[PDB]
């Protein structure tokens, strides 16, 4: 079967090599008879369109974010807690963890997909084309966010004024002052330019920010036994690959960023006064899953279960 498998990232992201790489061992490991041809850069549609066609089986696969599935499966937020993970290192440990692992389980009912496992991205940062000294700087700011709720949630409990937006109206947007700054990761920032049009990059490690690959379940019904389990363990170890790219390489992207001419400064929790109090009590009823999500995360950093 010639399966397709979409994206939203750019050819260059790290999401987009990794489905290429699963892509090529998925024809190797299958002998021939299966392929994958991978659409990046939403050239499939966007995101919650790309989830609607997994759930008929009109798609067959996704490198999707977390962020639009929690629209759909709104426990997928508990993720997004301020500073739950406080580096990289430490939210791959609990995107591994048999708390998230066992958050996938719903998605057949709740999604029509198939979660083989969670990869990431890196975490969130803020880029500001004004000075920002304080939280307070931030009132009123037309600010680009990906278009889910739990980061509306976080910007609105801020006072900033969020904007959804795609990617690839973003340094547009900055550069024709249609947005006043931006929520995006090291990665993006480096390979959209959007430092371009910024005055102040703001290193917060605010929020993590997961992926999940995603197999339609109504195409994964139609699967083979012997290739139900080859298909989804193979994409599981691609997916999982990502999470050691970010490992490496946050701090390396970090670090171009000190050398593109801007106001660069790194924030702690403590910059976000009452944001991230605010938003538990948003989710407390929303992700059921949040304590426990908590409790996982705190032990993995108490006993010490990762690089550091
Ligand atoms: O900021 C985003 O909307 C985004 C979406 C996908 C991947 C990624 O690194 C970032």
């Amino acid at each position: 079967k010639e399966f397709r498998l979409g994206l939203i990232t750019p050819s260059p992201h790290t999401w987009t090599k990794a489905a290429e790489a699963f892509g090529a061992e998925l024809s190797e490991k299958s002998g021939g008879a299966h392929s994958v041809s991978v659409f990046p850069a939403r050239q499939l549609g966007n995101e919650a369109q790309m989830l609607q066609q997994l759930q008929t089986g009109a798609l067959d696969m996704a490198f999707m974010t977390v962020a639009e599935v929690s629209n759909r499966v709104p426990n997928m937020g508990a993720f997004y807690a301020p500073y739950l993970a406080g580096d990289i290192n430490h939210a791959a440990a609990i995107l591994r963890s048999d708390t998230a692992r066992g958050m996938l389980a719903v998605l057949p009912q709740e999604a029509g997909v198939v979660g083989v496992g969670f990869g990431s991205a890196g975490m969130r940062q803020i880029l500001s084309r004004g000075a920002v000294n304080s939280a307070a700087d931030l009132s009123g700011l037309k600010l680009r966010i990906t278009p889910f709720d739990p980061i509306l949630d976080f910007y609105n409990a801020l006072g900033a004024a969020p904007t959804p937006m795609p990617l690839p109206a973003v340094y547009d947007a900055l550069a024709n002052g249609q947005v006043d700054a931006i929520d995006m990761d090291v990665e993006l920032i480096n390979v959209l330019k959007c430092h371009e049009h910024a005055d102040t990059i703001l290193i917060s490690n605010h929020m993590m920010f997961p992926m999940v690959g995603l197999i339609s379940a109504r195409v994964y019904a139609g699967m083979s036994d012997a290739d139900k389990a080859m298909i989804s363990e193979l994409m599981a170890k691609h997916v999982d690959s990502t999470l050691d790219v970010y490992m490496v390489k946050e701090p390396e992207w970090t670090d171009a960023l000190t050398k593109v001419g801007k106001t660069f400064k790194r924030v702690d929790q403590s910059f976000f006064g009452d944001a991230i109090a605010q938003w538990e009590t948003i989710w407390a009823d929303k992700a059921p899953s949040l304590p426990e999500l908590r409790k996982t995360a705190a032990d993995l950093q108490a006993e010490n279960l990762y690089f550091q």
